[PDB]
C-alpha cells in the first residue's frame, strides 16, 4: 500500500533529476575511467590550449579560474532550483520558505553532485569536456591554491558509498527540505516533506544496496562534512573580498554573483 | 529473530554500563526539574545575591570566573566518566590504543554537550548533580567573554530536548558518536566501522521499539550530530578569546589536551 508510493516517490524524482541535470554520475563515471575523450588540463599551457581550442564558457590565472567556479556555480543553482520545484509539496510551501530552502540548500547540493564529478586525480569541467587536475587546481598560487582541495577530501569519502544517481535524486530532496535553515515560518510542512522523503531513500538504499550496511546512517552522518565544506568554503570567499584586488568584474557581472 | 535478538542484548549491556557510569541520568534530572517532589528541589541561582547563599547549599576572585572554573572541573569529571563508559563498549579497548585516545579526543566534547542537554530546559540548567539550578539569563548576564559562552548549549538543548530521548536511547547514541571512524588521525579506519556500524544497527532498533510512533526518529537523531559538532567549533573559538583577554585565567591541563590540534 504505501511502499508503493515510497518507490513512486523514488522513480518521480530519479525521472526529474534526470531532466535537471545535464550531467549524471553514471555520465561522468564512464567519461572518468575511462570505459565511455576529456581535454586534460594539468598545468599552465595545457589550460592555454583548452579555453582557446574549447573556450570553456566559464588576468590572473588563478583569479580566473576562481572565478569560472563561481560562474558555474551559479549555473547550478538554477538547475537545482528546478529540480526542487518537482519535489512534490515544495511548491506549495510559503513562498519566503522555498527562497530560504534553497538560498542555504544549494551550497549543500553543490558540493554533493561536484563529488559525482570528482576522482581523487581531478574533476570533470564543461560538462565532460574537459578534466582539470587536483595537482594543478592545488599550485595555484595566494590562497586560491587550497580551494578546491577540500572539495576533493570530501569528495573521496563521499565516493566511497558508491551511491548512484537513483540515490543522489533522494538526498538531493532530503537536503533541500531542512527544516533547521534560519527564518522559516513554517517548519511543519518541511519536516512533513523530508520525513516523506527519508524513507523513501531509506527504501531506495535497502533495495538498491543489500549489502551495503547502515548505508542510510552513513549517509545522513555525510551531511556534518557537506556543512563543514560549505562554512569552510564561506570564510575562503571572505578572506579573497577582504584581501585580493584584482578581483574586479564588471559592476552588473559581480551583481550577478 | 537471533539478529535483533543480539542487538536488544547489546543495548541492554550499553544501557546497563551507563547508569553505572554517569551518576546523574535524564530521568532523576526530568524528575528534579519537573519538580514534582519535595526531596528533590535544587536550590535556583538566578544572580549574584543568590548565588552567594547557594555556595551555602549546595554541599578564583571574580563572578564569571568562579563559575568558568566551576564548569571546567565539571567537564573534567564529566570527561572521566564518559572514559570509564567508553571501555564498556564490545571492541573500544581492543582497538590500537593510538585509536583510543584520539576516539575519545573527538568523541568527549560532543557527548558532554548532549547529556548535558538531559540537565537544561528553556530557562536554566542543573548543576551539583542537581542540588542547584543556574538560570538562563543569569549566565547570559555574564561578562562580554563568558556571557555568551552557554547560549548556544542552550539552543541545542531545547531541540535535541524535543526528541524526548530516554537513557536507554542515549546510551546507545553517545556510543556512536564515540565510535566514529572519520575522526582526524584514525590509524585503522576499518574495525572502527564495523563497530559503529553494529551500535547503529542496535540504535535503530531501539529508536523503533522505544518510539514506535516517531516517524523517522533514527534519522534526526543522526543530521542532529552536526549540530553538536558545531557547538564543539564555536566553543573552541570561544576559548582562545578568553586565553588572551584572560591571561591569568588557567585551563585544566586535561581539556586543553582534548582541545589542542583539535
Ligand atoms: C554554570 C553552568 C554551566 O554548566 C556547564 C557548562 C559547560 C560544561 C562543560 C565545558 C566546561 C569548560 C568550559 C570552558 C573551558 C573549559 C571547560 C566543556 O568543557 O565542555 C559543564 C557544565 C557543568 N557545570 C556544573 O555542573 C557546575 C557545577 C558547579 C558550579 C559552581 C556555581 C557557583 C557555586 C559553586 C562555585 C562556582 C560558582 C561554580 C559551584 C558551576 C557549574
Amino acid at each position: 500500500p504505501e511502499s508503493a508510493d515510497l518507490r513512486a516517490l523514488a522513480k518521480h524524482l530519479y525521472d526529474s533529476y534526470i531532466k535537471s541535470f545535464p550531467l549524471t554520475k553514471a555520465k561522468a563515471r564512464a567519461i572518468l575511467t575511462g570505459k565511455t575523450s576529456p581535454f586534460v588540463i594539468y598545468d599552465m599551457n595545457s589550460l592555454m590550449m583548452g579555453e582557446d581550442k574549447i573556450k570553456f564558457k566559464h588576468k590572473e590565472v588563478a583569479i580566473r579560474i576562481f572565478q569560472g567556479c563561481q560562474f558555474r556555480s551559479v549555473e547550478a543553482v538554477q538547475e537545482i532550483t528546478e529540480y526542487a520545484k518537482s519535489i512534490p509539496g515544495f511548491v506549495n510551501l510559503d513562498l519566503n520558505d522555498q527562497v530560504t530552502l534553497l538560498k542555504y540548500g544549494v551550497h549543500e547540493i553543490i558540493y554533493t553532485m561536484l563529488a559525482s564529478l570528482m576522482n581523487k586525480d581531478g574533476v570533470l569541467i564543461s560538462e565532460g569536456q574537459g578534466f582539470m587536475t587536483r595537482e594543478f587546481l592545488k599550485s595555484l598560487r595566494k590562497p586560491f591554491g587550497d580551494f578546491m582541495e577540500p572539495k576533493f577530501e570530501f569528495a573521496v569519502k563521499f565516493n566511497a558509498l558508491e551511491l548512484d544517481d537513483s540515490d543522489l535524486a533522494i538526498f538531493i530532496a532530503v537536503i533541500i527540505l531542512s527544516g533547521d535553515r534560519p527564518g522559516l515560518l513554517n517548519v511543519k510542512p518541511i519536516e512533513d516533506i523530508q520525513d516523506n522523503l527519508l524513507q523513501a531513500l531509506e527504501l531506495q538504499l535497502k533495495l538498491n544496496h543489500p549489502e551495503s550496511s547502515q548505508l542510510f546512517a552513513k549517509l545522513l552522518q555525510k551531511m556534518t562534512d557537506l556543512r563543514q565544506i560549505v562554512t569552510e568554503h564561506v570564510q575562503l570567499l571572505q578572506v579573497i573580498k577582504k584581501t585580493e584586488t584584482d578581483m574586479s568584474l564588471h559592476p552588473l557581472l559581480q551583481e550577478i554573483y
